[PDB]
């Protein structure tokens, strides 16, 4: 159930977030608008000499508090390690953003499972592990699960098939345990963002050789939807796919399934 | 895009074809109509001595010819050499079944990532390497890949995270590499199988407890009817709501306001 309010910087004041993919693009972003907010940020990101000055610009702007950790998500046991050390950092935890992908470029899959396997393990994998280590946190301050995904984790596209197929799994993982959390009375929200071309550094490099949209607001959504606990959020330049990209259907078949089975038979 | 024409029984026939975790339920049914058919037949799961079951009966059945190799699709090695293996007994391949899951149950999400991990390896993961494995033959063939998926692979459920999330993936790619045959035109068909509750041993064993479930039987026939017309997907349920419902005829539209929207010359 979303917040039935408007959203307010208000809202992100105080509250203790986490960022991952921190370092560049729109997790930049996203930790420097909570900066603005006076959040309690806690970044992430390979990058180290770089988060310090994120951090460092992110107490510029007005945080609470600013602190990164470095590590790379294809270690599991770092992911869940470092959401203990983010909760002891900030004294627990309001807000999981999970945003980080492994690297990748435009091209026809033709037999790279490796990049296939690992996509899998960062891009979803660990996006769990981070999931299931800040549960606890988030439970007592009834938190939200932020997760960045894309019209690729909606609708399929050419020249991403490793990167499809993990958006599609966060989806597909992250909308089942809202039944659960739901039918459980576990109070946290979950949010997926479904984002189309944004003007990063990453994404304008590959695609240089169609409209994208400002790094700077989509970032800003992704927190609207978050702090409001909406199920979804949608952002794209266009606006077919905002309208078009929506599935009625889809929920109502969710609707009838849910309310004809009680799931209460353990 | 598909053929143009009812299906017919004859359309199998002399074709050679895989079908995994194809032991017992839909797969075992599959199996079954396919010999029925006159088909070229390997199968594949864990256990040898099922597996034999089924190559005596679709021997019995009329097949063309029938073999098993087992393992598991935990190991991406004995997927590998799965294919080939399969390929030598039958001297090609038309038609790629993907059919097998790991054991799984019906359970709230807690704490198994190693179940998570697990469903992506064995569901998802192994798909690709078979896939990839079987596409030379299946080029030289202009054959066919089966996925078979799940109302769970489209719509969210509780008490599935683990599998959903995998089912899910066999969407997105799937579906892009799809995309990606058509531009690089590459003849293979690629069938995406979206199956409500049907009554197999295993999951009717899950659902003791108002569930209506749809008939084995039937559902393994839409499968195989669905990739020998080459089409897109199958939905199969129970219900009429759903099998309505369940079509998603607006994301064919985006898909399609980018296919012609841009250009892929480059790659
Ligand atoms: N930009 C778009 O057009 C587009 C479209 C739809 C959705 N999105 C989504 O937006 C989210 C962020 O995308 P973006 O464009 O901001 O990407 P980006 O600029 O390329 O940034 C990726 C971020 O994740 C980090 N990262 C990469 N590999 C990592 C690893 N192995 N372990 C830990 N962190 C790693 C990178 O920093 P380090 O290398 O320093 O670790 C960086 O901070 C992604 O989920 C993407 O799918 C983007
Ligand atoms: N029944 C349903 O309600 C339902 C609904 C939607 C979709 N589906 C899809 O239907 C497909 C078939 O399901 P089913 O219900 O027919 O299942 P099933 O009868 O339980 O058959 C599972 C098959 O997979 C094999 N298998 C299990 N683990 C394996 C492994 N590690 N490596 C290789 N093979 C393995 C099993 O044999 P061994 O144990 O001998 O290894 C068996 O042959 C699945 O993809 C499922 O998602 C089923
Ligand atoms: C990692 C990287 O930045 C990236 C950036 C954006 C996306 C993404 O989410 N896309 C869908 C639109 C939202 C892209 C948009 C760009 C295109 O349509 C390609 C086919 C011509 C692909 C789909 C995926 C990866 C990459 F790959 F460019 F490096
Ligand atoms: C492994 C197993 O056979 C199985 C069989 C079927 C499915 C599946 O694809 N389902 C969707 C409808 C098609 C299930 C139907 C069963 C339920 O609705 C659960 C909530 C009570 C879950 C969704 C998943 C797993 C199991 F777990 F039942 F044994």
């Amino acid at each position: 159930q979303p917040l039935n309010e408007e959203f307010r910087p208000e809202m992100l004041q105080g509250k203790k977030v986490i960022v991952t993919g921190a370092s560049k693009g729109i997790g930049r972003e996203m930790a420097y608008h909570l900066a603005k907010m006076g959040a309690h940020v806690v970044v992430t990101a390979r990058s180290k000499e770089t988060l310090q000055k994120v951090v460092s610009h992110c107490l510029e702007l007005g945080a609470a508090s600013a602190h990164y950790i470095a590590g790379t998500m294809e270690d599991m046991t770092f992911a869940e390690q470092f959401v203990a050390q983010a909760g002891k950092l900030m004294g627990g935890l309001d807000m999981l953003i999970l945003n980080h992908i492994t690297n990748t470029s435009l091209n026809l899959f033709h037999d790279d499972i490796h990049h296939v396997r690992k996509s899998m393990e960062v891009n979803f994998l660990s996006y769990v592990v981070l999931t299931v280590a800040a549960l606890p946190m988030l439970k007592q301050s009834n938190g939200s699960i932020v997760v960045v995904s894309s019209l690729a984790g909606k609708v399929a596209y050419p020249m991403v098939a490793a990167y499809s197929a993990s958006k599609f799994a966060l989806d597909g993982f992250f909308s089942s345990i809202r039944k659960e959390y739901s039918v459980s009375r576990v109070n946290v929200s979950i949010t997926l963002c479904v984002l189309g071309l944004i003007d990063t550094e990453t994404a304008m490099k590959a695609v240089s050789g169609m409209q994208a949209a400002p790094k700077e607001e989509c970032a800003l959504e992704i927190i609207k939807g978050g702090a409001l606990r909406q199920e979804e959020v949608y952002y794209d330049s266009s606006l077919w796919t905002t309208l078009l990209i929506r599935n009625p259907s889809r929920k109502i078949l969710e609707f009838l399934y849910s309310t004809s089975y009680n799931m209460d038979r353990f």
